[PDB]
């Protein structure tokens, strides 16, 4: 069937987390870079972003937008989503609780320079007062190698790309959550996700200065 292709600039942004969803799926896409603001101008123009902006996944016929719109329907296909109605609902007040903090964490460069000291203290304190705490509890209730239903899940997946951005971050944040270690050491274990990692994959490097300041003159943010 159709290979998944993947619009989006070179770099992480909004469509990383799609990335390691499929490869750790084990599932072969392709990716089509933005590369100027007349690249993005042609999908708008073109019709394919139904709200003018990217993440874009053309998949099984659709032109899907929107990261959580694309990220359901890839669990769903790939059976990472559980089994019923409600482990999708632990899976989903998981990935959401994932979802806020990267979200943070997501704007921070482009968070005004003389607040972003203030911004940083206070995602420190999150992750090691609200959500760090919340998924170690998961953990240590059930002892299971996955989060839900003893069984890979985009919440595995999600968490763990979280945890690597926390590292990059701030390498003691995660000191006192064991089993947020030990989860990080075996999802990067799995087969498609050690491949992920290793150079060479589509897995895309953290934002650097030249970056971000030339793309902010490219597309005008």
């Amino acid at each position: 069937a159709e290979k998944p292709k993947l619009h989006y600039f070179n770099a992480r942004g909004r469509m990383e987390s799609t990335r390691w969803l499929l490869a750790a799926a084990g599932v072969e896409f392709e990716e089509k870079f933005i590369k100027s603001a007349e690249d993005l101008d042609k999908l708008r123009n073109d019709g394919y972003l139904m709200f003018q902006q990217v993440p874009m996944v053309e998949i099984d016929g659709m032109k899907l937008v929107q990261t959580r719109a694309i990220l359901n329907y890839i669990a769903s296909k790939y059976n990472l989503y559980g089994k019923d109605i409600k482990e999708r609902a632990l899976i989903d007040m998981y990935i959401e609780g994932i979802a806020d903090l990267g979200e943070m964490i997501l704007l921070l460069p482009v968070c005004p320079p003389e607040e972003k000291d203030a911004k940083l203290a206070l995602i420190k304190e999150k992750i090691k007062n609200r959500y760090f705490p919340a998924f170690e509890k998961v953990l240590k209730s059930h002892g299971q190698d996955y989060l839900v239903g003893n069984k890979l899940s985009r919440a595995d997946i999600h968490l763990v790309e979280l945890l690597y951005y926390v590292e990059e971050l701030d390498s003691s944040l995660i000191s006192s959550f064991p089993l947020l270690k030990a989860l990080k050491t075996r999802i990067s274990n799995l087969p498609t996700v050690k491949k992920f990692l290793q150079p060479g994959s589509p897995r895309k490097p953290p934002m650097d200065e030249k970056s971000l300041e030339e793309a902010r003159k490219i597309f005008r943010f």
